[PDB]
């Protein structure tokens, strides 16, 4: 079940543990799968989740965002405040340093001129290459997130999830994808590194009046795996920047077999029915389910 908060609530939860900051103004400033997001005295962002999962994100944030807050070229959020664990949530809440700004959108980003397009991609780039090169000496080793033990376990949950929903000829055939994309060690075969793993426009935030990237948010995802996947999350037409802007991105990089970059988004578009099922059915969330469910029984 997931957990709505009032205002009264949310402002009950900070009294307890910090009785001296005052709370002048309070509204929702967004809503994601994992979180409920208020800004309050317009310059703090207090994530409260929604559920026990989305807690375990939200504490998997506070501990990224300590670990690499002065290691970056852009601004991150800033923790400022943190909840407790009970016996419902590893985090009952996180207070962040606002940092103002909007998305940068892929409308945004293709009205710009050419000249600033180009140093959002730059500084893309360096972003991502400073973050990719965090020496992860001391990070907890749960961080590491190893591709081919989760493509091997997602295998085992769609078998369990599904045994009694799809015909045996149906079932058949997911085994076999997933028996082809573990034969091809393109996708496994990777040096791990701190990723950001959540790598889209939506957590891009830009300065309309510089005309430059002004900060990047919403670290949860943020693991030890592998630095494509910072990538891929940037590449598609539709919701994001497509190929040519983020091949000026991976020049900037350096990145050196792009075409292993293409393989694994297009893989990656595939593996979406699958993971829409996995987190469908994780969440309550039945119209992902369905949706993934009737993908893969035509494709
Ligand atoms: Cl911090």
């Amino acid at each position: 079940g997931m957990r709505t908060y009032t205002f009264d609530q949310v402002e009950k939860a900070i009294e307890q543990l910090y009785p001296d900051f005052t709370i002048n103004t309070i509204e929702i400033s967004g809503e994601g799968n994992d979180c409920i997001a208020y800004e309050i005295n317009r310059d703090f962002i207090f994530k409260f989740p929604k559920h026990s999962r989305g807690s375990t994100n939200l504490f998997n944030e506070v501990n990224i965002l300590k670990r690499i807050h002065n290691k970056l070229p852009l601004p991150i959020p800033e923790v400022v405040f943190t909840g407790m664990p009970s016996e419902t949530y590893q985090m009952s809440f996180a207070g962040f340093t606002k940092i103002k700004g909007v998305p940068l959108t892929p409308l945004l980003l293709n009205n710009l001129p050419k000249q600033s397009q180009n140093q959002a991609a730059k500084d893309l780039a360096r972003f991502l290459s400073e973050l990719h090169s965090i020496n992860i000496s001391g990070f907890k080793s749960n961080l590491v997130l190893d591709f081919r033990e989760k493509i091997n376990e997602d295998n085992k949950k769609i078998k369990k999830l599904l045994s009694r929903e799809l015909k045996g000829p149906q079932m058949k055939k997911v085994d076999d994808f997933y028996r082809d994309i573990l034969e091809n060690e393109i996708y496994f075969k990777y040096y791990p590194c701190l990723i950001h793993n959540d790598f889209s426009s939506d957590h891009i935030l830009f300065d309309t009046e510089k005309n430059t990237i002004c900060g990047i948010i919403d670290f949860g995802d943020a693991a030890i795996s592998d630095p494509d996947n910072d990538f891929i999350s940037l590449m598609e037409d539709d919701e994001e920047y497509g190929m040519e802007f983020v091949s000026k991105i991976l020049n900037h990089y350096k990145h050196k077999d792009i075409p292993t970059v293409l393989e694994k988004y297009r893989m990656k578009e595939k593996y979406w029915s699958f993971e829409k099922i996995i987190y469908g059915k994780e969440y309550g969330y039945m119209d992902w389910y369905e949706e993934g469910l009737n993908e893969i029984r035509s494709i």
